[PDB]
């Protein structure tokens, strides 16, 4: 049964995006905070598809009304909520379901005082005895930016999602954009995907009932006391933490989950900041946490490269045992033609060892890697090598010649010698140490081949989660070669 | 039929002419968007005759109804679309077609929220149920401009056309407008002239259904990006993009086109400012497009410096045959100065070849640009000569002095020897290329001369694409000499 949840939500998320480029961010974002019980906030100039999300999510259900409203510098409480006679309530606000509300940051006092009530408490000073309001999403948008020091900053500091809108960029996405013939005053929702009113007053009560994993809590803890030793970085207080939870359990509700996925946290980014100088400074703290401490990224590189230094120490040291000789070939030729060997070497960019260290290029080297498509031709047809030295930089010219005993000796700038020879087929050391952190990365990306299929993750950040588990897997698998 | 279409339009604007001089501009506009579902604004001092525009367009159709209401200080949305017993809107706005309101910019805040939700939606709250509003054309007149901070913004942000009216300049113009016998209330335009409610609902899907060419979206994409980078250019919303598409489709159905023409670009001088300080600067901009790359003009120039490349590479592989002799001129002189040649070169911007290429400048080149202003003082009066390499860049300094045999050796940093040569007075190669891009000229100035008879493109814009694209004309013209 939880498991069919994820695809009705993928299947009526899919029609709220027709009309719409480049804003999949903007609306499943408010679906979620809509079927949890939370605010959403927008920002941009006018003109960026800011009050169509709000009249586009109605349609979603089968019992929601709209309430488009400008709030001005003159405008009166008895003008939103309705005019009194006892106050005339018919299709305003404390009886809808989805309001929307542009140029916030300008409306009268009475106005804002009695927006604050109904938020946490979901009520209303409806004259003498109050009443509950059947709000489900309460969506915001403007311009600017408000004061330091003024009383708009105590609704900006409850609101949970802050999207951050612009223009389009792409190309591609604004041929067809440009010149759009779907109606965005329809009905594109299909009949069958619209919940009922009995299903939302249940799934309220199952996200509260979401597990918290003690993985997650490491990484929710280490990014609350990173951001109060930077003095650049924004203040969050309690509350938002509280509710932040609320919207991560909603994600994971809906995904076919019990518990809180660590892919989650990507959510965080517009959680976070308040202004555009924190915009580049939460996203920047997330993706390095998201690609250092959730799935262990940066604790594997910790441990993989004291492995490959290891393993390169010992390598450098029992070279004495496996040499390197080169066998011989007929045929006539005048120039004495080398094959190297046969099936026991077989990569392309094999490496090679020696025993005494020499300072090549004004700089020391443990390890020579040589390439198989230019060690061929040199053995053959004679001429000069080219190779680079640890692995990295150009491949330069080395002093590389034939030994008596066929071998390969490296001559530098003071004339001396020095044998080379192939690594044998691992120590026992290194190799218990190298499957053991091998498990953990196939454990960790197991996890991640299974919660990928989240409807609430942007694609952007798809390409540089997996770019940082595969890097990691190409390192490892060459040590073991 | 699609031919036919354009004359009935052109007969239909022709009369509503009749009785307002100086005015056309105003008139063809209006029209355009009355059949298409769009806006318009007017601005001007009281006594230019603003209001009776709105009252003229509504002869045009068969079922239309007029509503003229001043907007006050102290209005009351109940006045307006009709006072409630369930409203009694018996001739106003919702069941109205051409409305006009002046003093726009001084009603109430519960005004101009209601006006909000009767474009986008086209619809209209009566208590419960809601109903469609048939409005075809909105129009409204004022005087002065808006704050730069305030929610009166909303409203003009979503305005298309933007008319900028004035009193009367011309002397002749002036004399019969006082004593015009002509009635501004009667029915000038015939009955033959007057499209029926059945046509007008036909032409709203039509014009939909409009392709964009592949080269009308390299105009529009280019300039959104050329406005963004400019700080003092207004910003152009998404919205604004999206309605403007539907204006340039409506006036090529109107035409005789199927397609958007590139011609159809010029309405949009009057679609993008806000003030009289960007006004000077949108019209700027387009003059430029519209004579840059409307029609291949600068388009052109480019590919054409791939042949000139390609020419003076053959050229100097056979400039042996005539090489570059220096004449001295007349009169004793302490340095033996030189004098270029009369009338066999007259191009401010001549080039000149060479035999041995050099590398200067750590590049190389195959020709060498000079300046006729800039060579004259430097083999008159001695010092230092500046000169561009491979046409681009900057006129940097080379080491050019007088040879023995009457020539121009080029020194570099190696002391090389160059002797420098001019082209004679065409290769097969090269006639076949330019042979292609010469019929593209054609064939874009075969599609200015089929649809200049747009009666909804001024007069004045004609006398400069005309003159643009001769000048490229005149140009390719030159090295087939
Ligand atoms: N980025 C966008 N992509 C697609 N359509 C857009 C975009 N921005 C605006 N629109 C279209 O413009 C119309 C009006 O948008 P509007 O409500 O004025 O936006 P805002 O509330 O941000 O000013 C909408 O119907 C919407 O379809």
């Amino acid at each position: 049964h939880p498991h069919l949840l994820a695809e009705r939500i993928s299947r009526l998320s899919s029609s709220l995006e027709k009309g719409l480029y480049e804003r999949s961010h903007a609306i499943r974002l408010c679906l979620l905070a809509a079927l949890s019980g939370e605010s959403v906030f927008l920002l941009g100039p006018p003109g960026i598809a800011k009050s169509l999300i709000a009249r586009r999510l109605k349609f979603a259900f089968q019992n929601a009304r709209a309430f488009e409203y400008l709030m001005t510098r003159f405008s009166t409480p008895e003008e939103v909520f309705g005019p009194l006679s006892e106050r005339l309530t018919s299709g305003y606000l404390p009886e809808a379901e989805i309001v929307f509300l542009d140029e916030i940051w300008k409306a009268g006092p009475a106005i804002l005082n009695t927006l604050l009530t109904a938020i946490n408490e979901r009520q209303f000073r409806n004259g003498a005895h109050v009443e509950k309001i059947p709000m489900r999403l309460l969506v915001a948008a403007s311009n600017e930016l408000p004061e330091a020091d003024s009383s708009l900053e105590a609704l900006y500091d409850r609101m949970l999602i802050r999207l951050w809108l612009d223009k389009v960029q792409d190309k591609a996405n604004f041929r067809s954009m440009l010149t759009s013939q779907q109606d965005e005053n329809d009905n594109p929702v299909p009949d069958a995907l619209q919940v009922t009113d009995e299903e939302y007053e249940r799934w309220q009560k199952e996200i509260g009932e979401i597990t918290l994993p003690d993985h997650v809590f490491e990484l929710i803890f280490m990014l609350r006391q990173q951001l109060d030793k930077l003095p650049d970085a924004p203040y969050v207080s309690d509350r938002r933490w509280k509710k932040a939870i609320r919207l991560l359990q909603a994600s994971a509700f809906f995904s076919g989950r019990s518990a809180v996925a660590p892919v989650d946290l990507i959510l965080l980014k517009d959680c976070l900041w308040y202004d555009a100088q924190s915009l580049n400074l939460i996203q920047q703290q997330i993706d390095v946490l998201m690609t250092g401490h959730a799935w262990q990224q940066q604790g594997m590189l910790t441990r993989l490269g004291a492995i490959v230094q290891r393993h390169l120490q010992l390598q450098q040291q029992q070279s004495d045992k496996t040499a390197l000789t080169v066998i011989r070939l007929g045929g006539i030729f005048s120039r004495r033609q080398q094959y190297q060997l046969p099936v026991n070497v077989t990569a392309s960019t094999l490496t090679l060892l020696l025993q005494k260290p020499l300072k090549l290029h004004d700089m020391e080297v443990v390890h020579i890697s040589f390439e198989r498509s230019a060690l061929e031709q040199w053995l053959s047809k004679g001429g000069e090598i080219r190779g680079k030295l640890n692995g990295i930089g150009f491949a330069q010219k080395l002093n590389l010649e034939v030994d008596s005993a066929q071998h390969l000796v490296v001559r530098d700038v003071s004339l001396q010698g020095s044998t080379l020879a192939l690594p044998g087929s691992l120590p026992g050391e290194i190799k218990q140490q190298l499957e053991e952190l091998e498990s953990d990365w196939r454990k960790q990306h197991a996890l991640f081949s299974e919660q990928q299929k989240c409807l609430f993750i942007p694609g952007d950040w798809l390409g540089r989660i997996e770019a940082s588990l595969q890097d990691v897997g190409a390192q490892i698998r060459q040590a073991q070669q």
